């Protein structure tokens, strides 16, 4: 679910960054080790800001991001104890980049069901398609394994309740540990990386 509005597609791939108050030394390594994730697979990269009017700031909040460059000011993205490690963070930054969820393509629906019998009451929101003028996914099929997509019980009534289920032969989904390589190869042509 890659943006397709070219504004918020941050300039040359530069994204420039502060780090928050109120975090530990581990913490902030976490958050350089996300960083350094994408720098190594993509051509985005990360600046320790300076003067520039537009950058991200990772911010002491509680847990629960803007999609791409929002661009007027500064763009938080909030960090608790619950939402901290690598692989949440690398997904928060897949945010930053331009991507929302991926289950939220407008072509969704020929890969994945929403099972809404099973959604919390309240939370179906989160299942909303994107409209298909706001997203562009570049050629690229839809990600089962992609840092973007949410677990098979997500906003779930039950555990062992799915909301979302694969529609044919199934793929995990969920997954937070790295990267995968359809998020870099899309990434790739967002950023119109060398090659
Ligand atoms: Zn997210
Ligand atoms: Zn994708």
């Amino acid at each position: 679910a890659a943006t397709s509005r070219p504004e918020r597609v941050w300039p040359d791939g530069v994204i420039p960054f502060v780090i928050g108050g109120n975090f530990t030394g581990s913490q902030r390594a976490v958050f350089r080790q996300a960083m350094r994730h994408w720098e190594k697979h993509t051509c985005v990269t990360f600046l320790e800001r300076t003067d520039e009017d537009s950058y991200i700031v990772f911010t002491y909040r509680p847990c629960g991001s803007y999609v791409g460059r929002r661009g007027g000011g500064p763009q938080a993205i909030s960090i608790g104890k619950n939402c901290d490690k690598f692989g949440i963070v690398v997904h928060e930054l897949g945010h930053v980049v331009g991507f929302w969820h991926e289950h939220t393509r407008p072509d969704r629906d020929r890969h994945v069901s929403i099972v809404r019998e099973n959604i919390q009451p309240g939370q179906e929101y989160n299942f909303l398609k994107m409209e298909p003028q706001e997203v562009e996914s570049l050629g690229e099929t839809y990600d089962f394994d992609s840092i973007m997509h949410y677990a098979r019980n997500t906003f779930s009534r039950g555990i062992f309740l799915d909301t979302i289920v694969p529609k044919y032969e199934k793929p995990p989904i969920g997954q937070r540990t790295r990267l995968s390589k359809g998020d870099i190869a899309q990434a790739r042509k967002l950023y119109k990386c060398p090659a």
